[PDB]
């Protein structure tokens, strides 16, 4: 893997330019504040204050010492526009408040490549397109920069038109602080497809249904739901913290030998070759555009499947018993 | 669930009694110190110092202000004996150092039910047998007790010879702080079987192989292993931390709508009715004694399956890439 560190990004390449950071959410408040104390001219594109949220966010941008402009005004101002609004809204915001104000040599930036990769945003060919995706949440992107240590990041450039697209996004990477720890060269295609696959098969879909299937197994066998909650959900955090810290090996070293033996022999019975074949199918739906199509069509008819499955999950017994037991532990 | 609190336990039922805590590891150190701070008469049963580890543990007891004794002397001093050495060691320790010193009316306590439930320790009928199983690791049992909050626990009674087994166990649970948070009534059978099931199917076996299968899917399809690490392992902690604090619903509220839709529709494809049927078979092996027999036989011939499978795990690419990447993240 190709790594880019400090001695690979020249922050002077941005002297005399403006960076529009559209949005001030998790990545927006973190990344815009990072580029300000890195010596770069930053404008923060938001909506005109109209209700309570758009005012409170506009006021907090001022409180941190940055300049807010309406999205069309920050986009007219800057030659480097980084879109950090929500993914499901990016197509409308770009089309209306960003697209008519693009010039040659301007560089368009993302932190997740779904919209570029699946053709929902198609910038003009005379425009640089880059991605800098940090591997840490917004509050950890901002808190770690103030501590002189970077968070690792992924770098991607989708269209090199000014001949310096890589160096230009590489400049943005140092501006937010990812080049300190090290930055991995990826593509929009790889970042988008792996992000969706991980979400679907492991981080969100896989683990929630593993948890629920375990809980259901115990409850259907007649064990107390309160006991099943502890053994299929609550105790998972301790285990995953260890994997996070020191890999699977640290976790297996820290649990009892009986648990490690059970892990080694039963894990592959639960997640077996049939499961691995299904993960391959799920990946193929991500690679061939049909998942993206399905999501996009779902949003166009008012999200009936998303609402129905969401509500079905909220009615699950594990959520009911969980609220009761979590009360008893206010220290979470 | 039948719940017990501080009001249901009478610490004065232990007046004039000496409690021996056998072991001083994760649960032993926390439970012994807690019992001491609650004004009870505690001795810690340890191997006489014979090497760096046993010298240090003995000195730790003294440093904490508690009284260490060799295990047989601790047993002879105490009327309540809490066995907190590793589960795979308890039968031999019990047979050699505890059993010959039991008197009618003594109480034998556990924090996990395996050895009583699967008949590896068979106490005389004249001895009360109870369990108080905290639902937190020892360092939290201790920390939460210091802060005047408890950790939740389970209470079970296996043999009531005196008629006071439950009251003794409840007094013990109050002494270590578990009735402060609340203690759930269960049985040795239920605690043992749900503990083994959760470890095998969800917490350790299920989640490690889910992680590995996701990682292998990505690597085999040609993506970069460093990227697969982030998307299949590294950011699972953020997800699980949210499930831990506020259930599946809080996590789904906190991820993007694309992830939640991917979660709701793909989760049950990965963990499906075949997976749930295999979980039922795994539970059946825990319920019919055959897993316990398999584990005990494995331990009797020097752990060759445990050692072979552990090593194969240690050679996996996810552990090699993970070590490289985690070194780039010093804050671990
Ligand atoms: N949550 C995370 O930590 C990660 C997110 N990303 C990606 O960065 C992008 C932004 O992510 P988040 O910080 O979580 O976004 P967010 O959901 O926290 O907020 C987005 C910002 O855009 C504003 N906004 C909302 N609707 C708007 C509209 N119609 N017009 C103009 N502004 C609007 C919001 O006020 C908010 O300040 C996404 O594409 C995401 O996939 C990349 C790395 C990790
Ligand atoms: N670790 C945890 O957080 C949980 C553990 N439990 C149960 O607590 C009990 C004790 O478990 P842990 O504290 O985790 O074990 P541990 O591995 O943390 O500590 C074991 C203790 O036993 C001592 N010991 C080891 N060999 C000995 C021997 N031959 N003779 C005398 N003493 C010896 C050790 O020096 C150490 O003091 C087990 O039944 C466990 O299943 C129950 C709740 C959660
Ligand atoms: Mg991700
Ligand atoms: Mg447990
Ligand atoms: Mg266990
Ligand atoms: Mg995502």
């Amino acid at each position: 893997a190709r790594m880019y560190y400090d001695a690979d990004a020249n922050l002077d390449l941005l002297k005399g330019k403006t960076i529009a950071v559209i949005g001030y959410g998790s990545q927006g408040h973190a990344q815009a504040q990072n580029l300000h104390d890195s010596g770069l001219e930053v404008v923060v594109g938001l909506r005109k204050p109209e209700d309570d949220f758009t005012t409170a966010e506009w006021n907090q941008v001022v409180a941190d010492g940055l300049t807010p402009l309406p999205v069309d005004e920050a986009a007219r101002a800057a030659q480097i526009i980084q879109i950090l609004v929500p993914d499901d809204i990016q197509a409308k915001v770009y089309r209306e408040k960003i697209e008519p104000y693009l010039n040659e040599g301007d560089a368009l930036g993302f932190s997740h490549g779904f919209n570029i990769h699946f053709g929902q945003i198609v910038p003009p060919p005379s425009v640089d397109v880059f991605m800098v995706a940090p591997k840490s949440p917004g509050h950890l992107v901002r808190r770690m920069y103030r501590q002189g240590v970077g968070v690792p990041g992924l770098i991607a450039v989708h269209n090199d038109h000014t001949g310096k697209a890589l160096e230009t996004g590489l400049a943005y990477a140092k501006g937010i602080g990812c080049t300190r720890a090290g930055v991995i060269a990826t593509t929009f295609k790889e970042e988008t497809e792996t992000d969706l696959f991980g979400e679907q098969c492991v981080l969100c879909g896989g683990v929630t249904e593993l948890i629920k299937a375990g809980f259901d197994t115990l409850v259907e066998a007649g064990y107390q739901p309160e006991i099943a909650y502890f053994e299929c959900l609550h105790e998972l955090k301790l285990i995953v913290d260890l994997i996070y810290e020191g890999g699977i090996g640290l976790m297996r070293y820290s649990v009892s030998d009986t648990a490690e033996y059970g892990d080694l022999t039963v894990g592959p019975r639960i997640i077996n070759e049939n499961t691995r074949a299904e993960m391959k199918k799920v990946l193929a739906a991500i690679q061939d555009g049909t998942f993206a199509r399905e999501l996009l069509l779902e949003f166009q008819v008012g999200r009936p499947v998303f609402s129905a499955l969401r509500r079905k999950g909220q009615e699950h017994l594990i959520e009911k018993v969980g609220k009761e037991l979590r009360a008893m532990m206010p220290w979470l």
